[PDB]
């Protein structure tokens, strides 16, 4: 059932390394593949379960998708055209796979039921219920608007302007989705930019979508819907998330030198690199080009010496899934360093406030868990850190709870355990491998 690993203290981590793909835009490149009118044929996709999952979850509606050589080909259904799906959509441990197909297809004159594993079916779904009761979708929810959730679409949906309540690129997302299949204008208000990869696929594929921006920041996002989609040629770029745990290792073992290659730079995903350097890391971009119409670069990492910083509330929806990695690279630097601003990561894969300040302690460094904040002291020669006791992290099926503290282990005095590593093919099925290839000593138990 559950698979323990532990990580022990390495020798420089040393190579150079293609990162696996963005799963966010494989996500997507599935989805709208589907969608779209024709083919669209996709490269460096990313292959781990949640991405698989929401493949097989376009498959029950119709579209036809196979992987031919290195490239995933996609024959879609055209806008309008999803079939209704025979059994619930399984989703597994994706969220983002759940949320933007329920406003895809949510507004379909079908009924689609959704499900998910232990961890997804803990989850709040009414971030997105609830513009979709706006647009007149009929929702069955268990208690806490918690999968599983039925939808039922009305024969004519109706277009919204909805303004995002929280920093939301995936209530943007199923917004923006529904309104595909919507007669009229669909607008989301986004206060505070998030990833915009929707915005930017849907207008590579035709959609007639604008976005304006107001000099105080808030995007005004435009969707006609009802629009025809076509397919298109992707080339996805490498996951600037998966990219975090080599990155973050090499700059805290000493004796280090790693370049990861394509990562994807768009400056929605990057908060945590700009706060490393901030903290004094050693990060060179190499190589800036365009690729597949996003932003990419080579990045060199050397091992560095740290100093804590304060990373504000404005910069998290940029780096809100690489809280659990900064948190142990903030174990490892000198003085204090203060993340505020954490609501959204209590609703994650795990509590990830909560997971990580336990992991944290479980492995003797000195933090402070607030609400909706973390304070973390670090020792730079991670003397004391770890667990001579062997006792593992509680990963609470959440992968990058288990890579991160994985990532600690190749640092710490003392080895560090997680009680899981299951979960880590849900977004990085390469970790063992890519890590190992670069000297880090992780040993499967
Ligand atoms: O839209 C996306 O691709 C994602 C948005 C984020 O979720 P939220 O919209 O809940 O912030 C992120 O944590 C997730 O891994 C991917
Ligand atoms: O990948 C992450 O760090 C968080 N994913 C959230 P989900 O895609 O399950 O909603």
């Amino acid at each position: 059932s559950s698979r323990p690993a532990t990580a022990r203290k390495s020798s420089g981590l040393s190579g150079t390394v293609r990162i696996p793909g963005d799963k966010s835009i494989s996500h997507r490149s599935f989805m709208f593949g589907g969608l779209a009118s024709g083919e669209t044929r996709i490269t460096g996709l990313l292959e781990g379960e949640d991405v698989i999952n929401t493949g097989k979850a376009m498959q029950a509606m119709g579209a036809r998708i196979r992987k031919e050589g290195d490239t995933w080909i996609i024959d879609g259904v055209g806008n309008g055209g999803l079939l209704a799906p025979e059994a619930p959509l399984d989703f597994g441990n994706a969220g983002t796979g759940c949320r933007l197909t329920m406003g895809l297809v949510g507004v379909y004159d079908f009924d689609s039921t959704f499900i998910g594993d232990a961890s997804l079916t803990k989850r709040p779904m009414g971030r997105v219920l609830n513009p979709l009761r706006e647009m007149g979708v009929q929702v069955k929810s268990e208690d806490g608007d918690r999968l599983p959730v039925t939808l039922r679409g009305p024969k004519t949906p109706t277009p919204i302007t909805y303004r995002v309540p929280m920093a939301s690129a995936q209530v943007k997302s199923a917004v923006l989705l529904a309104g595909l299949n919507t007669p009229g204008i669909t607008t989301v208000i986004e206060p505070i930019m998030t990833r915009d990869h929707t915005e930017k696929m849907l207008q590579g594929f035709g959609a007639n979508l604008t976005v304006e921006t107001d000099a105080d920041g808030v995007r005004t996002i435009r969707l006609e819907g009802r629009g025809k989609l076509t397919g298109q040629v992707i080339d996805v770029p490498g996951d600037p998330s998966s990219t975090a745990f080599p990155l973050v290792a090499a700059l805290l073992v000493p004796g280090s030198d790693v370049t990861i290659l394509n990562v994807l730079m768009n400056p929605t995903r990057t908060g945590l690199i700009l706060t490393l350097q901030e903290m004094g890391a050693d990060i060179e971009v190499i190589n800036p080009r365009l690729a597949g119409g996003e932003d990419v670069a080579d990045l060199r990492v050397r091992s560095s010496t740290l100093k804590g910083v304060t990373v504000p509330e404005d910069r998290a929806p940029s780096m809100i899934d690489e809280y659990p990695i900064l948190a142990v690279a903030a174990a490892f630097a000198e003085g204090a360093t203060v993340m505020n601003g954490l609501e959204e990561l209590r609703v994650k894969e795990s509590d990830r406030l909560s997971a990580v300040a336990n992991g944290l302690k479980l492995n003797g460094v000195d933090c402070d868990e607030g609400e909706t904040s973390l304070v973390v002291r670090g020792r730079p020669d991670g003397k004391g850190l770890g667990n001579a006791s062997g006792a593992a992290v509680a990963t609470h099926l959440d992968h990058r709870i288990a890579m991160s503290f994985l990532v600690m282990g190749l640092v710490s005095e003392n080895p560090v355990t997680v009680d899981d590593a299951t979960m880590i093919a849900t977004s990085f099925p390469e970790f063992m491998d890519l890590m190992a290839g670069l000297g880090a000593k992780i040993e499967l138990s």
